[PDB]
């Protein structure tokens, strides 16, 4: 499955996050969405730590949501990189 880390737009608006989900649905690709903000103004720090581990990063500088990973686990990037991935 593709793995998409992002925000639920009902709690924190994330147009790129919603676009990533819809692009995977139109391409008939199963995905799992991981919401990093379970309620307004509260981050899930276990999921952010897991994301940093997967990215191999020590700082959060410049990280935006969504962050997408391919079925084999490699990092794709944000929605702009996912658009490119299917070409």
């Amino acid at each position: 499955m593709f793995k998409v880390y992002g925000y639920d737009s009902n709690i924190h608006k994330c147009g790129p996050c919603d676009n990533a989900k819809r692009l995977l649905t139109v391409k008939k690709q199963p995905f799992e969405f991981i919401n990093i903000m379970p309620e307004k103004g509260v981050f899930d720090d276990e999921k952010i730590a897991e994301l940093l581990t997967k990215l191999g990063r020590d700082t959060q500088i410049g990280l935006t949501m969504p962050q997408v990973f391919a079925p084999d686990g490699s990092h794709i990037g944000g929605f702009d990189q996912l658009r490119e991935y299917f070409k």
